[PDB]
This record gives C-alpha cells, sequence and structure tokens, in this order.
DNA sequence: CCCGGACCTGTGACAAATTGCCCTCAGACGG
DNA sequence: GCCGTCTGAGGGCAATTTGTCACAGGTCCGG
C-alpha cells in the first residue's frame, strides 16, 4: 500500500547526475507535485527518517547535504537544459525544509509514462542502479516481465557515467555487474542480460526480467 | 614469413568517496 | 514557570564501495 511513483519517460531518459540521497528526495517531490501548480515543496525530517529507516540525526545530515549539492545541477532533455532549483532551499521551522523547483520542469514530470512503488527502490544504494531500474520499469508489462536492448553509448550519455567507464572492462566490473547484483538482491525483480557485439566492440546490452 | 602496432579482455593496486555508526548539546513543547 | 524528554543540527569515525590506471596476455593487419 506504499506510495506509487509515476513519471514521464522524458525524466527516466534525461541526462543528469544525482546522488542517491538526492534521488530519494526527488521521488517525494514528484509525488507532491503530481497530487494537485507553482513548484514549492516541503520535506519533514522525521517523516524522511521513518520512510527510509534512518535516525533523525542521519536524516537531517542526508537532507542538508543533498540540498546544498543541488546548486548548479542541470537537467537535459534530448536538447534542452534546465536548473532543478531557482531559489536556495530554506527552513522556516525546526525539522522542516521548503524548496523551490523550477516551474518550467512541471510538464516534464507529468500515455508514455513510467511507474513503480517506492518500496521497490528504497533499499538500492548505487544511484546508477536506481537509474537502470527505472529504465527497465518503463518497459515492464502488467504481469511483471519485460525485455529491452539499451545501447552502451546512450547509457553513458544519459546516466552521465564517469570517464573511465568508457573502457569496457571497467564498464563491466564497476557498473554493469554491480547494479545487476543490487537489483537482484534489493528489489522484487529477477534480472539477466547478454552482450551484443559488432566486430570486436560491444555495442548493446539486452536485459530480460520477470517478477518474483 | 616474424615484427611492431592497433585493437580487445581481465586483474592487482592504490586514491577518492560514501556508507551506517557514534557523541554533544541546545530547541520546542507539555505536564 | 521551570525542567525532562523527544528532536535534530552539529562534529567526527573506520570499513566498504566506486573511480583510475599499469601490466599481462589474446587476435589480426601489413610492411
Ligand atoms: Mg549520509
Ligand atoms: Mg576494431
Ligand atoms: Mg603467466
Ligand atoms: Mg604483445
Amino acid at each position: 500500500n506504499s506510495p506509487r511513483i509515476v513519471q514521464s519517460n522524458d525524466l527516466t531518459e534525461a541526462a543528469y547526475s544525482l546522488s542517491r540521497d538526492q534521488k530519494r528526495m526527488l521521488y517525494l517531490f514528484v509525488d507532491q507535485i503530481r497530487k494537485s501548480h507553482d513548484g514549492i515543496c516541503e520535506i519533514h525530517v522525521a517523516k524522511y527518517a521513518e520512510i527510509f529507516g534512518l535516525t533523525s540525526a542521519e536524516a537531517s545530515k542526508d537532507i542538508r547535504q543533498a540540498l546544498k549539492s543541488f546548486a548548479g545541477k542541470e537537467v537535459v532533455f534530448y536538447y534542452e537544459s534546465f536548473p532543478w532549483f531557482i531559489k536556495p532551499a530554506h527552513s522556516p521551522s525546526r525539522g522542516l525544509y521548503s524548496v523551490h523547483i523550477n516551474p518550467y520542469l512541471i510538464p516534464f514530470f507529468i500515455n508514455r509514462f513510467t511507474q513503480f512503488r517506492l518500496s521497490e527502490t528504497k533499499e538500492i544504494t548505487n544511484p546508477y542502479a536506481m537509474r537502470l531500474y527505472e529504465s527497465l520499469c518503463q518497459y515492464r508489462k502488467p504481469d511483471g516481465s519485460g525485455i529491452v536492448s539499451l545501447k552502451i553509448d546512450w547509457i553513458i550519455e544519459r546516466y552521465q557515467l564517469p570517464q573511465s567507464y568508457q573502457r569496457m572492462p571497467d564498464f563491466r566490473r564497476r557498473f554493469l555487474q554491480v547494479c545487476v547484483n543490487e537489483i537482484n538482491s534489493r528489489t522484487p525483480m529477477r534480472l539477466s542480460y547478454i552482450e551484443k557485439k559488432k566486430g570486436r566492440q560491444t555495442t548493446h546490452i539486452v536485459f530480460s526480467f520477470r517478477d518474483i
């Protein structure tokens, strides 16, 4: 009975770089906006702690540092670039934060759409594994299975992977294998994949999955 | 031919970053 | 009105994970 996140495919497939803590906050903003026109959201420390099973102290640390790391962050929809925030965050009351999302982002948030319950993702740690799990949901069938081929260059561009993952053996070891292992251990999805080649170069990854 | 060279793979090392933990002390509130 | 408790805003930590690069070791091309 946990919150059902839905988002436009354009966000699933946008180019940006966010941490886990920021992505966690981002799911609730999308939830708040959708339940309504101006872009102003709010986060309560004690509620965040209860959702993600943290203490109040570590929640406060997570929100505060996440919040100041949004500055200068930009989002690209393929292209068009936007800042996420147009005013610094601020706290009117103790245990409470108020934030100002770029109102021009509203239409990008909200029948080409992606949807998942928040409990599916709340134990994932690596933000790239959150990105991969969202793109797979975009292709999921009602029953819970799907199959899709993602191109390696597009993965690198959209998820803004760091430069050393342009060497394929590092791509495998520190991104692909790790995020496939997390999904299989931390979500209800059971995931497999295979590599597509052209000559000596590996060009796509083909993902298949079913539901537990 | 065999060479040096341009590709590809995986692993061992080390540097940089993130994780859940731990401790202090004042704010807000109610009994 | 004061004070005890529930909060959360600060300061830190060591153990793991993520990001980078050298080197070993495969193939095929062409002079
Ligand atoms: Mg933290
Ligand atoms: Mg080649
Ligand atoms: Mg040997
Ligand atoms: Mg050699």
